[PDB]
């Protein structure tokens, strides 16, 4: 009744499919992910249980090491939808067909319902991101002719990659209001182009909606890549990247209590 991972019980790079209905097509995955720590004192918990949907994440870690300074961030715990193209890892039982070529997609609204508490000024962002490939089903990283798109929808003490290229506006909805949000677009190059969408106005906890496309058909407007549109959105994840080079302690605990993905009847890209 409850999936638990630990790092660093279960090793350095604990994960697990959610499969309520023990299909082997997972509606889910799971992952830790703190891909850019060495070593740490410490823990870090991820649980879910899969007749209430609510998924915890309690971290509690100390002394840390960073595999690569270069990379700033300490991790990025998360959940996602479709597959993720760093690893074999994947989760295709949910509505939207990911992966799919941007060019046959749908638009559709991603809804989730979550509480952050970072602890003693941790800096964190909430983040939902895509990688959009030029193979269908990538599992062996990224290339220098493919696109990173991040939308983050709280932050504090994190600035995304690159430089910032603009402001736009997205109808999104807060706690069950349509509401007009802004978001500094960024970009930068940095192995593969990176676009994100920072919310001007962070958002730490409740019931957000938003439309993919919106994001989408602007990190492709403003892409460099050539033939943009052949490009496959592999997945969708949602989780909460931490720390700097000068942070040694993060502290953290975060609870997911639903994600809703809602297929509109328009093209992703517009
Ligand atoms: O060899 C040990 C172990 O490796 C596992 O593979 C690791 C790769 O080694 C590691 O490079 C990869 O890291 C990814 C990570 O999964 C992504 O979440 C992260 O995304 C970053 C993005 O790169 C940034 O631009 C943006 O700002 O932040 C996001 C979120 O922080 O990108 C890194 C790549 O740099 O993770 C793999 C695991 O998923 C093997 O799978 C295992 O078998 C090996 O034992
Ligand atoms: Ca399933
Ligand atoms: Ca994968």
């Amino acid at each position: 009744k409850v999936l638990k991972i630990r790092y660093p019980d279960d090793g350095e790079w604990p994960g697990a499919p959610i499969d309520k209905d023990g299909d082997g097509n997972p509606e889910f995955y799971i992952e830790i992910n703190l891909w850019n720590i060495l070593n740490a004192t410490g823990f870090a918990e991820m649980t879910y249980n899969l007749t209430s949907g609510v998924l915890h994440y309690v971290q509690q870690l100390d002394n840390i090491v960073l595999r690569d300074r270069s990379n700033w961030v300490h991790g990025y715990p998360e959940i996602f939808y479709g597959n993720k193209p760093w690893n074999a890892n994947y989760a295709t039982d949910g509505p939207i067909p990911l992966p799919s070529k941007v060019s046959n997609l749908t638009d559709f609204y991603l809804t989730i319902s979550y509480k952050l508490e970072p602890k003693n000024g941790l800096p964190i962002n909430f983040a939902i991101e895509s990688w959009l490939t030029r193979e269908a089903w990538r599992t062996t990283g990224i290339n220098s002719d493919e696109q990173e798109v991040m939308i983050w929808i709280y932050y504090d003490g994190l600035q995304p990659a690159g430089s910032k290229v603009k402001e736009i506006v997205v109808p999104i909805i807060v706690n069950g209001t349509p509401v007009n949000a802004t978001f500094e677009v960024w970009k930068a190059n940095i192995g593969w182009e990176y676009v994100a969408f920072r919310i001007k106005t962070p958002i730490k906890e409740g019931t957000v909606t938003i439309p993919y496309g919106a994001f989408i058909s602007v990190a492709a407007n403003i892409s460099s890549l050539p033939n943009y549109t052949e490009l496959y959105l592999e997945d969708v994840e949602i989780g909460t990247e931490f720390g700097t080079p000068s942070t040694t302690s993060a502290h953290l605990e975060w609870w997911i209590t639903n994600i809703t993905l809602t297929p509109l009847d328009r093209p992703l890209i517009s």
